[PDB]
């Protein structure tokens, strides 16, 4: 099952900027920075806060590696700003088989990596009422 | 200081499809419904944890209830999607007079009321990389 809000993916032009802004504004500071070729994304993490099933809420913030790759794309058409939302699970294969099961289009087959070793799953966002929605398990078994 | 993630504010044509959806797919059920006029809203919030600052992190799910307001002007423009993000605080009027020091615009001169007799701010996306950005104090102090 989905039980937390694990991260809020904001896209971004300068992923140096953006870090500024939300650190200068907010106190927000940045807990890991990485690069994600396959998905084409520098990313940077600000934590926000610990969840009740023992996991954590951030902001991820994503500058696009090249044009053509999902957020490069998505900040031609759309500008900065949300790109996508994510819930973590302590079994990502598990609840994707499920929705699957639902006739929402999950977009792996089999979870892929994400930030700090995760492994990420995403639903269409055209089922999903507009939201592209992303399902996370976090590499470090997290306890409730 | 902002402690939380608060909510997810998510746009949507029909409130009882989307709530539907939400339950279906992920198990999500309804945590509070109403309607706020000034803002031109029927909402419904679906909490998916507690966290660490007391709170509590939902979705907030949308549907304008006149086509001359916030969520339907955007709707009508960008279509189902994430309108905004919250962030909560146990000091709202506090945290909105720093940002306005700061010079990002503060949309309202003092707090008003968002759900469950919260009080709220908004902070305008063009100063905030595109993000309409909420800050949120629940009614009920809680407890870290
Ligand atoms: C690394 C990981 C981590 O946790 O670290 C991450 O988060 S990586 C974050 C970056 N990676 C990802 O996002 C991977 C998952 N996303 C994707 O595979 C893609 O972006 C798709 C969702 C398949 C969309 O690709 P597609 O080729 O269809 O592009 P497109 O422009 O033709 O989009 C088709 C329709 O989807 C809509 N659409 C596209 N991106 C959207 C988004 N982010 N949110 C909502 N709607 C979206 C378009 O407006 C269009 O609607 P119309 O029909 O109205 O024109
Ligand atoms: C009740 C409470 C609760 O907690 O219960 C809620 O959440 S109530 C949720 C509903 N209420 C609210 O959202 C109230 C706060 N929002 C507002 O006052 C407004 O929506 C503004 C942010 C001032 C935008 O109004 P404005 O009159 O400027 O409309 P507009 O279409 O001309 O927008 C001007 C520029 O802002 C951009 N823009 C507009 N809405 C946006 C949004 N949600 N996210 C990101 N960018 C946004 C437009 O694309 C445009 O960019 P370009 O320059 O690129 O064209
Ligand atoms: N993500
Ligand atoms: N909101």
């Amino acid at each position: 099952s989905l039980t937390r809000i694990d991260h809020i993916g904001i896209a971004c032009h300068d992923l140096d900027a953006t870090v500024e802004f939300y650190r200068a504004t907010y106190g927000f500071e940045v807990f890991h920075t990485e690069v994600n070729e396959e998905q084409g994304v520098r990313e940077a993490m600000l934590k926000i806060n610990d969840t009740s099933d023992g996991g954590a809420s951030y902001l991820q913030l994503l500058e696009p590696t090249r044009e053509d790759s999902a957020v490069g794309k998505w900040l031609a058409k759309n500008g900065e700003g949300v790109h996508h939302i994510a819930f973590g699970t302590a079994d990502v294969d598990a609840d994707a088989a499920d929705i699957r099961d639902k006739g929402v289009r999950v977009l792996y087959d089999e979870p892929r990596r994400g930030s700090m070793g995760s492994r990420i799953t995403f639903l269409h966002p055209k089922d999903c009422h507009g939201v592209l929605t992303e399902l996370v398990t976090s590499a470090a078994v997290e306890s409730p």
